[PDB]
């Protein structure tokens, strides 16, 4: 009945940072559409500013929460987000960053002009250490996913595509936090609960289905490995009550589909993807999504960042 | 006075093409627009039909003449969207290719149907292969870029920029053949003569940049070497007349410059452009066009195609 933000939150955010964002197109593919038999959309925040979504988020933050900092913990895109949000208004920013973050995403942080504060790659040294460091600084921490603030701006993209693609049948979300499918999913279905929403989640970073299978929150037990590198992070506990109760489900998708499907976007729809956002892409051509009614025609699919290490990237792309 | 095609041959051809083609997004960028200090607007051809917008000529010419057979020579992207043109009407390509084109040209051309026949790459060994397939398979000649079917089918793009881009002050078009410059000048000048018609081209393949300062055609005396693949045609002489009295400049960019301007759009604008595409945006980045007047301020630039090796441009992806 009552999650930690509501609809109207949503709303207001939207209002709050419209006009500081990118309405971002939704852009479609004949190809995509013959492989997977449905009527695809893609919302394309790889297109928004810092290269992510997370702008949303960040900037609902910076402006609702009123400081002498504010600091985060992040593997790249809340973090370079927050930085610039920050910016904006004359606050230093310190970001909490794991070790092997892509250095695409740790050298953006930097030209924000963030102190960047490397990190384990573990949920818990990402939390501890931004913990110790909020400390240090008197800062404000402003969580990449279970800040109300934050989750009430992804959510925005969902009025976005709700306009744009008005006979929308799905949402597909890749999840990681849980913060942008929290928004989500809280906004469609306030708004039109017949409208799915679906999670796409690594087999390598599963703890978002493992969680609904069981019906608790189940985090990762080993830090992720996955070129998924923007989904690592466990649910948590602001997150997965929305999910539990409001996500219609979720399918997993393996290392090779989603390389496979981020170089289908790449050379198909010349987009730039960065992989995380190749997650969601996979879901929908994945064997176990034919299982979806053919009454779940329309479907968007949020291509969510396009921050990628062009060079790093050759190690997988796959020659024909 | 008079050329090849008119304006009203483009109208025609808009008209004609319009229901089976993309009507292509303008994008923008805050960061190129710093960089060069004018509001720059990026017509999205990349996301055109077939990679590139090779498919509005093709289509013209395609539906215009009139046959046993489709012949003609190409670097790959007008050849793959003849070959997709020719295929929806039930008639076979043949396609002639320098041995040196882009596997993900050659391929994508056999992938759509086509017969693919490897020359030498020279403007010579293209056009002297094309004239004996065309012989010896009855088939009809559609060439690239003098053809004024394609001529007209090309300058198209012009027509929507101007509906689009209300304001504009001048368009930036990368040369090779010249059938996209010229088709576009002469919408242009026939619209709105006071929006600049602007050219841009590889120093290491300068035919139409010489051929302006010399008040003749002077086609490319060696082969170009260059990363833009997809202008290493010179000029020729149903074009250049065109050229000579439409077009305002050219403007000269360097291999460096096109590598750099290429990854700059990859990474910033998260658009997967060919470095052919990438001439257009080196060319207003350049030393030179800070000699075009302020008064030239809104400036759309052709994205004209994404039709890239994604393991071949490894090799030149400059580390930070
Ligand atoms: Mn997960
Ligand atoms: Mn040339």
């Amino acid at each position: 009945a009552q999650y930690d933000i509501s609809f109207a939150d949503v709303e207001k955010a939207h209002i709050n940072i419209r006009d500081s964002i990118h309405l971002t197109p939704v852009l479609t593919s004949s190809i995509l559409n013959q492989l997977t038999g449905r009527n695809l959309f893609f919302k394309c925040e790889l297109f928004q500013k810092t290269g992510s979504f997370k702008i949303r988020g960040a900037l609902n933050a910076v402006r609702s929460l009123v400081p002498k900092a504010v600091v985060t913990h992040s593997s790249g895109n809340h973090g370079q987000a927050l930085t610039y949000a920050a910016k904006l208004e004359g606050i230093p920013a310190y970001i909490v960053v794991p070790q092997t973050a892509p250095d695409c995403k740790k050298l953006a942080i930097q030209a924000y002009g963030a102190s960047i504060v490397y990190c384990e790659p573990s949920d818990e040294s990402r939390e501890n250490v931004a913990k110790r460091v909020t400390e240090e600084t008197e800062g404000i921490m402003v969580h990449p996913n279970q800040e109300p603030a934050v989750i009430a701006g992804q959510g925005t993209i969902a009025l976005e595509v709700l306009n744009q693609v008005p006979l929308v049948d799905a949402l597909v979300v890749p999840v990681g936090g849980g913060g942008m499918l929290a928004g989500i999913a809280i906004t469609v279905k306030a708004l039109k609960p017949s409208v799915k929403v679906y999670a796409a989640e690594p087999s390598n970073a599963d703890d978002c289905y493992q969680s609904k299978l069981k019906g608790k929150l189940m985090p990762n037990l080993y830090p992720p490995e996955t070129i998924a590198d923007g989904v690592k992070s466990s649910i948590g506990l602001n997150t997965w009550p929305i999910i539990r109760d409001l996500v219609d489900d979720i399918f997993t998708v393996t290392e090779d589909e989603i390389k496979c499907a981020t170089q289908l976007v790449w050379e198909r729809m010349k987009l730039l993807i960065e992989p995380t956002a190749g997650v969601g892409v996979a879901a929908v051509l994945s064997q176990h999504f034919q299982t979806v009614s053919p009454e779940v025609k329309n479907i968007c699919i949020v291509l969510s960042g396009g921050n990628v290490d062009l060079t790093s990237s050759i190690t997988w792309v796959k020659q024909a």
